[PDB]
């Protein structure tokens, strides 16, 4: 009365052997024969136990890579027929995770042991998935392309806990996006901490790796506040070589030092930057062995040079915020305004954005804003 | 003939099931820092590899770090943990993980999916016993990123599926995609190096098969590269129209002739050096078509990170070239080494043999002077 999904794809649908000792064992296993139909069949299925018939058959090799790893990356499961190929390229082509395989025979009760390993891991894929998605509240800033892809992938590389690089033009948005994977991230519950390392002399930063004074004082470093959570470094390249040690040597023991004794944390560590990384590498300004540490896993946020749509919805957005939390009169754009506002081209962003209107609005008598009232 | 699985654990006290695998006659090796497992596992490549989180003394952070710092082929992961874990990150089996380890002992199932795993460990194994053996030349250096580098391209070049290639400029992208032509069971079929920079769209056009004024007797490099396999170098470069009939050609398998449409069977490969992510969020570089090709990825290191094969590579470019153009040259002197290594190279292998090219045409020395070089 309890089971779960697994689905093959094969040409000859004769290529039964396999498929009675899960059927009457209970699988639900669906067949697919084209290469188009198994992708839209994937992304409806979930997770499942997925079969694909090499054989001596057919099939694009890369086709199927593709498909693999498609986005199907883990609710998937690879599995693979084949008939008794063990010689050429093939046999390499399962380092496409697909992690068995299946002998010419018919095994009945061997069959079972291999395939029987994935349910445990099918189960519990059924039971992370309920994260699912929730329209990504707003977006936490606007909504139009580059930034769906920018909100499709903060979704996708929420969840995994690496460390990300967090790269955009000045004031842009990245650390709401800090803010945004931390809280897709399977540790959501737990605090979350923003670091201005810029304005900060090596002797304060100093005071985060190990905090300061003599006695608890009260002290205790930035890295025993995050635990269990995520902590950010905007602008990371700021930080002077003996803090970026500091931050290399955590990023291996996973300890901090505090004054109530040396004690070991869990911090998921992400790292803001705008300025060109490269100069800072190649130069010799940088830790390499850092950088590697933190570039894991890399997320661009977009100027609004890229996303032109993106500042009417902003604006507009931000006028209804701050009209409606200052007490003032202002209700919209004049098309004048409207039309004037993308012409802009905008160098500090959706910063500088808020900033203007926030000046305007706290200035501006009028019930619809004129472009005259803006810029000057 | 070899059985390497290794586990990392500060309690080696998590035997149990060690002898387990011990007495059967495997390799299993302990690391008990975070950081020295990352070094032993860039370097040890292929392999199979459990990881004891337990409710014991590991930074998930930390760990996933390392479970995808770039072991994302390499290693077939596993991992171990008492009865009662669970719930809270779970999501760490999003990273594959293949499986996990209950509390007690399956001594008979233990053995069953780490066998069956250490059996896909073996077909690597099948064409591995070289085991490392520098490399076949490694078609430009050698020192021990490089080592890395042969090691996947050795992995990862049989499987006919594509690859993105991805390193600096002047890296070796092409000399790689010849490399793992040349391990792909189409290395007596064509290689077709393309560089997509230099050609305006409607040249792009003419290759797919496209347009073009015609009236033709033209034969598109998809048609030319059937049997073998094709190069994109600098692949961020194409036009949205192009990407598509690339995407369109990786969908359907076809070209156009003159004498009407037929199909071929071309492994494609494409170099990269630009940023990729901003080319992706602004739309400037089909998705989908991303997919296809990023189906595996190669990094090919700069002159920068592989500091020691500067002085390897500078002496073999002046050992050729001075013999191609009758010239006096035969070594750098110390002075001249020291200074070699201490560029920054932006142009990095290529940069390297352009300026020694330079300096060869014009030095009338037999040993080169630090003075003789940058200037
Ligand atoms: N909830 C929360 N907000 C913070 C914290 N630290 C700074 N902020 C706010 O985050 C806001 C930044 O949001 P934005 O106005 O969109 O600027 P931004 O584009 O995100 O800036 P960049 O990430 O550098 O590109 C600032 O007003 C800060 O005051 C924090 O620790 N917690
Ligand atoms: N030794 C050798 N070199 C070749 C051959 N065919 C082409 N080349 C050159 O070797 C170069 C490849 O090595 P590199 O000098 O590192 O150039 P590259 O890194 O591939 O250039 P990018 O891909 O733009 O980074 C090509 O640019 C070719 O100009 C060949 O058959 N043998």
């Amino acid at each position: 009365m309890d089971s779960v999904p697994g689905s093959l794809v094969v040409v000859g649908g004769t290529y039964e052997p396999w498929l009675p000792v899960l059927e009457k064992v209970g699988w639900r296993c669906t067949q697919v024969a084209d290469l188009r139909k198994p992708d839209a069949l994937f992304v409806e299925t979930g997770p499942c136990i997925g079969i694909v018939d090499l054989s001596h058959d057919e099939f694009s090799l890369n086709g199927i890579a593709n498909l693999v790893s498609s986005h199907k990356q883990v609710r998937w499961l690879a599995f693979i027929r084949e008939a008794q190929l063990s010689s050429d390229t093939i046999c390499q082509f399962i380092v496409n995770f697909c992690i068995d395989f299946f002998t010419a025979p018919i095994p009945d009760a061997q069959l079972l042991s291999t395939i029987g390993h994935q349910l445990g891991m099918l189960k519990l894929e059924k039971k992370v998935w309920p994260h699912f998605g929730s329209a990504g509240n707003m977006g936490l800033i606007g909504e139009s392309m580059p930034m769906k892809r920018l909100r499709d992938q903060i979704k996708r590389i929420g969840p995994t806990d690496v460390s990300i690089l967090i790269y955009g033009e000045s004031g842009t948005g990245k650390e709401t996006v800090a803010k945004a994977i931390h809280k897709t991230s399977s540790r959501a519950q737990k605090p979350f901490i923003s670091v201005n390392c810029r304005a900060m002399s090596e002797k304060r930063l100093e005071s985060e790796l190990f905090g300061l004074g003599e006695t608890e004082e009260g002290q205790q470093p930035f890295l025993l506040q995050a635990d269990g959570g995520t902590l950010l470094l905007n602008d990371i390249l700021t930080l002077p070589k003996s803090q970026q040690l500091n931050l290399l040597r955590f990023l291996q023991e996973g300890t901090v030092e505090t004054r109530q004794g040396v004690r070991a944390v869990d911090v998921r560590i992400l790292a803001a930057n705008s300025s060109d990384i490269e100069k800072a590498l190649i130069d010799g300004d940088f830790n390499e062995e850092l950088y590697h540490y933190i570039n894991v896993l890399r997320i661009n946020v977009p100027s609004l040079k890229e996303r032109a749509s993106d500042i009417v919805l902003l604006a507009k957005h931000f006028l209804q915020e701050y009209s409606k939390e200052y007490n003032a009169q202002a209700r919209s754009f004049s098309d004048d305004a409207v039309r004037g506002l993308t012409r802009y081209h905008w160098p500090g962003n959706v910063r500088e954005l808020m900033n203007q209107i926030k000046r305007v609005v706290l200035m501006s008598d009028t019930v619809v804003l004129d472009e005259s009232q803006l810029d000057l």
